[PDB]
DNA sequence: ATTTTTATGTATC
DNA sequence: AGCTGATACATAAAAAT
DNA sequence: ATTTTTATGTATC
DNA sequence: AGCTGATACATAAAAAT
């Protein structure tokens, strides 16, 4: 529906293209849009002063994002860094525009509102992976997230479909990428993934997701 | 404030919605549950934790007043059931609608859907809040960081400076920033040694929010 | 094809 | 190397009866 | 009011 | 006690020119 949804959002909607590594906003930017991922994949980032950033999001095909545009009041600037962390093809509504077709099409709130919600429980699926201590389990926590959100089928298991640096991984589960060097490299000895031309494929995904 | 006055509109009858009490500790939803209900805090704080099969838990959220919560019901396409443990942190009131009440409530009025959409944005945005703490990797900075968070959540101000107004035991904390209670106490008394926080029946009162934050 | 920047492997502490 | 988990045990505070 | 379960302080490695 | 961060350096893969 979303994508339906937001294609009738007005002319029609044309999407955008954003290549591999360009920002879809920057901190500062008023956010006075919000987005709906269509193709790809989009890192949503917090940038300290040093230079140095932290994973929130890795957002999913079809995720409703720009969140923080929908709230009413002082007008709000951004305050994380979007980047499409594939090619990624995306619907950049402003706000305006979404607020009248809430009302003329009630049925566009109800889509809305299943989005947020799914937002919220896949935020939620991610502090439950980084509420974990072992940064092994939270790295498993964290590929099996990955395997649900950007995963193909393979012979054995499921292969996460996108490029992940060992550092991108560290930003996103609180580490850093030796560790995350190493720890994969446990798992590559323990035959519990195996990586080809940098993507990882976790064996049995099933098996480790029911040792939580 | 919208929120509160929408709902308590959302009345089975004539008459408005009342309120429901909930008991410190007592569950507001069970593992297994049917999701057929959106909620409304009102009065209190709502732990959402994920129990795993061995007794152990992980908070997720520790909601503050005014919070929407149970969203997994506004997802349709199917009747899902409930997978986290919904239970008052502290005594808590709340408004909850059946799911297709709600539904049909946004359509007759729409001004309702604005209100409904901020406030699961506000859920979104404190949530990606609440990762950026877990995605520390000092188990001091990340308490901090909760800290800081339960300061603007739950602070009420006190003369030394905010209170945070919800009992805390060290476990409960370990539990929501992936920590265990021997470390969170240890470093907790670390704190009242440097006398950044203070604690008096088991609440924490920050003297300097940006004291600690440096 | 020739750099140069990024990604990965391993060892130590 | 330096945290922090594991394990331990004393003792105080809270809950249950 | 007692008793018992849970929370906290502290030590070791 | 033991993970895991900090630092280090080699070396391979990818991007840029
Ligand atoms: O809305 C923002 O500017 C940040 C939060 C966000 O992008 C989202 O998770 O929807
Ligand atoms: O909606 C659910 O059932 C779990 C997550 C939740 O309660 C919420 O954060 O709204």
């Amino acid at each position: 529906s979303l994508l339906t949804m937001f294609r009738e959002l007005g002319l029609p909607l044309q999407i955008e293209q954003f290549e591999r590594g360009k920002t879809i906003f920057f901190p500062g930017d008023p956010a006075e849009r919000v987005y709906l991922l269509v193709k790809g994949a989009v890192k949503l980032s917090r940038v300290y002063e040093s230079g140095e950033e932290i994973t929130v999001a890795l957002l999913r095909e079809n995720s409703v994002f720009g969140v923080l545009s929908l709230l009413t009041g002082q007008r709000s600037d951004r305050f994380y860094h979007a980047v499409a962390f594939t090619p990624v093809q995306l619907f950049s509504v402003p706000i305006e525009f979404m607020q009248k077709a809430l009302i003329e099409r009630p049925e566009l709130a109800n889509v809305m509102l299943q989005g947020l919600s799914s937002r919220i429980l896949q935020t939620e699926m991610m502090i439950e992976t980084l509420a974990h201590r072992d940064m092994g389990s939270r790295l498993v926590s964290f590929l099996l997230i990955l395997c649900r959100d950007f995963g193909i089928p393979s012979p054995d298991g499921i292969t996460i479909d996108l490029k992940l640096s060992h550092q991108a991984i560290a930003e996103a589960i609180g580490s850093t990428r030796v560790t995350v060097t190493r720890l994969l490299g446990d798992l590559r000895e323990s035959k519990l993934i195996a990586i080809h031309k940098k993507r990882i494929t976790v064996f049995n995904p099933v098996a480790l997701s029911q040792q939580f």
